[PDB]
């Protein structure tokens, strides 16, 4: 794990510069695309797609496991839940199948603890059946931790080997906002009040005990803030954990992630706290609808693309903003260029 | 053109309510996929569509035209590029032609008034060559506003009778944000200063006369704010005037309209002016970098979906939201049920 976190590639200023000069002298005013330009040239500079923005393969990695903070009634929904809809994962009935099918991207089921039987087609790689109740101790160990992010961190790279060039991170996990505001929290040093939202439609009348439940979290265990990992084991979970190794693997490999919703910035936060040379492989996506969205996305310095006041998590976001991404490489390789047509502007 | 704005349809809300309640049985917690869902329900009740949210093929109209005001020194782009780049849009090497190509949409280039010879392969509406200089006086006649607003609405309508169902408006024209910013001052009540932006990249040394240039264009003409027929014909253009057609016209066919930038935004405002009804079936497309942005959305209380800090034009952030419009039909259409599941939710 030392090994890879060293072997994390810097971006090629070389074809960045290359980007840029093309991209200032295609048809049209400098600069007027924007954000599209920006992404154009992140993404030219990242090693694993050879010196320019070009998408090959799509995948979409999900992460599910359940959670024994659930008992805290911190969840309205049922605890099976997970199950459940992790197996509609394999049948392509979901909200991520649906947009990523929209996208041309594939979907991958991983499970790293649902608390339940395992489930056919589900990649499987459970560390155990749910995490523990991070309200009276740990989630899990440090070696439970690093050995899932090693694991998921060559899964991922493995399939760039395959021909896939874009990831998009998502989850799937009852209970899950609940650590994942507890981590939220303790890397930005916001108080639990400011960043607890209502997830899945937790009652207002619910919200109390939930602040109270990450307060507790955090005061029991006592997460150190400057280690990501002894965060992540702590007031985390399993589904956090693989989302983190996720983007661990595609900065290894040289290759751009896209974020998803609210879980999936806790996990950027741990992700670019364990290895800050993973933020140039980073992607926004959309603004989550998450009480937490705003101050997460402050400290990870990201704007996202999209506002559409999502909430549903499983890699949604991330699916719905892959043809972004694709259009930046359009723009690109597409375009013509103003000296072709003699235009000269100031 | 009276009989025209009489037949507008009203939006059917039996159909969106038959929507409403369908969303809420997906697979997900309701209201989950959030603005996503309230897209898939407008849709839904607009007549064109059949009931039920569905994008059959898909189209960009791009008005090109010249204005007189382009000699106030109020642009820094050679007046030549508007022809220029009308050509360039039979290329398909254009910005929005990418960006359509990437949405599988086709781009219709129509000039209603470009200042030089006609163009092969353009659709020929041609008022004029170029639009009366608005600093000095009128923009078009009442008459020749009224006449190409029945024409580009006719012409849009029929595209309708041969599969388009969803549409995307956009633009070609130096010089064309300072009758915008006019127009918007105009219908907003706000201050030119607050709505006059750098167009395509002009000077900031050079944003005072501009500024001049609109005060003078509203003071000369006295535009009446309440009748959005002699604001466009006054301090509009042919182009602006063509893009209100677009919407008049999908209006009339029941057809959805995707917004664009700031040029569109105007537009917009002109023809909920003129016809109130046109309003249910406009969707905001992106966030435009133009200075007026915020101040025009706010009074056609619009959110846009993206903010891609873009501002070239063309309908390009037009082409680039049609694939989230296709996305609310996936999720509507594609999605499981809850029931299907024996899910279960508070
Ligand atoms: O991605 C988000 O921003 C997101 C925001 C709120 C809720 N969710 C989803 O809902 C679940 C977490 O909600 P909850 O109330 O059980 O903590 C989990 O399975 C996520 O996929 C996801
Ligand atoms: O769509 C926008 O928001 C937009 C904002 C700024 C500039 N433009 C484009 O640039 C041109 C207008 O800029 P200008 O400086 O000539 O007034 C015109 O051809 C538009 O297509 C477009
Ligand atoms: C100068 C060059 C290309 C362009 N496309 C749209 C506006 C514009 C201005
Ligand atoms: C309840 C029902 C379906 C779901 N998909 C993701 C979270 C979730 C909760």
């Amino acid at each position: 794990l030392h090994a890879l976190l060293r072997d994390i590639p810097a971006p090629d200023a070389e074809a960045m510069a290359r980007t840029q000069q093309h991209i200032d002298g295609l048809l049209k005013p400098p600069g007027s695309l924007g954000r599209l330009e920006t992404l154009a040239v992140q993404l030219a500079g990242m090693p694993g797609l050879n010196g320019t923005p070009q998408v090959g393969e799509k995948a979409v990695l999900v992460m599910c496991a359940d959670h024994g903070v659930w008992d805290e009634g911190v969840a309205v929904s049922p605890k099976i839940v997970t199950a459940i809809q992790a197996a509609n994962m394999t049948r392509g009935t979901t909200g991520v199948c649906v947009l990523a099918a929209q996208a041309g991207a594939k979907v991958h089921v991983i499970d790293v603890g649902i608390d339940a039987e395992p489930i056919p087609g589900v990649v499987n790689m459970r560390v155990a059946r749910g995490c523990g109740n991070i309200a009276v101790g740990p989630a899990m160990s440090r070696l439970q931790a690093e050995a899932l992010l090693l694991e998921v961190s060559r899964y991922t790279c493995d399939l760039a080997q395959r021909g896939v060039t874009l990831f998009g991170v998502g989850e799937l996990g009852m209970a899950n906002t609940t650590p994942a505001a507890a981590m939220v929290s303790v890397f930005t040093g916001s108080d639990a009040k400011e960043v607890v939202g209502i997830g899945a439609n937790l009652p207002p009348s619910r919200i109390d005990n939930k602040v109270d439940v990450v307060r507790r979290a955090i005061a029991i265990n006592q997460p150190n803030p400057r280690d990501g990992i002894d965060v992540l084991s702590k007031v985390g979970g399993f589904d956090l954990v693989g989302m983190t190794g996720v983007m661990l693997g595609a900065a290894r490999c040289g290759l751009p992630v896209l974020l998803d919703g609210f879980l999936s910035y806790s996990a950027a936060l741990a992700a670019c706290q364990i290895a800050p040379a993973v933020r140039p492989y980073l992607i926004p996506s959309h603004f989550s609808a998450e009480k937490g969205a705003r101050i997460a996305l402050a400290h990870l310095s990201m704007e996202p693309y999209l506002h559409m006041a999502m909430r549903l998590g499983e890699g949604s976001g991330a699916a719905l903003a892959m043809p972004i991404v694709e259009a930046a490489c359009a723009m690109f390789h597409n375009m013509g260029e103003l000296a072709a047509s003699n235009i000269v502007l100031p």
